[PDB]
DNA sequence: GCGATCGG
DNA sequence: GCGATCGG
């Protein structure tokens, strides 16, 4: 995959928004926008981008094994690098050129854990789980963790999630 | 990557055996045939093929930053899907059709570790290291350990390895 | 730091 | 059963 430009990015980004969809027992389901959240790279609004990451919300945990496995996008020409449940690496073609497609899924209740993982970046994740470690809590995109048992925390958004977790509140490009 | 047969596979890897190399700092550095093992499905003889696994042996730890990542095939097309210094996966152009070829490497002390290893099947890797965990020891492609310690068993040779570690020898084919 | 999808 | 490369 080549490199891009924020802008370049977001253009992809939109032009995708309407466009993605998962075929279910031969049954062609559309994605909705607001189901796509942009994260990783783009949602810190790097400069350059080494590829386009979308978190895709899932309404139930049966559809899982439908969503990216059979992902697809109206009009692009597209081909699979690896595909699970959860990580979908696809190669796109934009215009004269290939660029890495990075898509992940998430169930609703673990949105605010997955945009929180995925958005990074990876040193500020790594700082933070090990003062969770610390206390014997661990984190990751799914849930909050102590002796290997969920911690039902009352939260809706990652905003909310990050003070729960009783760090400061810092909007995705400053975060480090 | 397409599916092959034993016979297909094993032209493969005697058409490799002669043809593997590496760049070390600006120097084409050829892989021996000695130091080359079919492991995997191709070594247990089974009759179809996901893919071709092949063990390099080399010689030097500071080698290791070099081999796979370094990696040249002659005259025959192929492309990275991943590659790190112990696992490199390529997909080679073979009579106009696409195959995956695994390739891992080993150091010259773990070379009966490895093949016992990359030789599976998994079941029987899974069978055999629970039933050494249950002692306090841990099996892997590296050596046996014992509280984090690595065993020194004076063997050469994956056969001398097994006795050692006091199961019944099977030929590969057999293993399960 | 922690998990996904391999790797045999 | 145990480890590698790559995902943020």
């Amino acid at each position: 995959g080549g490199m891009l430009t924020l802008i370049q990015g977001k253009k992809i980004v939109n032009h995708l928004r309407s466009r993605l969809a998962f075929e279910y027992n031969g049954q062609l389901i559309k994605i909705l926008s607001k189901n796509i959240v942009a994260v990783g790279s783009l949602r810190r609004e790097e400069k350059m981008l080494n590829d386009v990451d979308l978190l895709i919300i899932v309404p139930e945990k049966k559809l899982l094994k439908h969503v990216l496995p059979n992902i697809r996008i109206k009009g692009l020409s597209f081909s699979v690098k690896v595909c699970g449940e959860r990580k979908c690496v696809l190669f796109i073609e934009w215009e004269k050129k290939t660029y890495q497609l990075d898509l992940f899924t998430a169930l609703a209740e673990e949105k605010p854990y997955a945009i929180f993982h995925f958005t990074g970046p990876v040193s500020y994740l790594i700082r933070i789980r090990a003062a969770l470690k610390k206390k014997n809590y661990k984190l990751n995109q799914y849930g909050l963790f102590k002796n290997q048992t969920l911690v039902p925390l009352k939260i809706t958004t990652e905003k909310e999630l990050i003070k729960e977790l009783g760090f400061t509140y810092r909007i995705p490009k400053k975060r480090l």
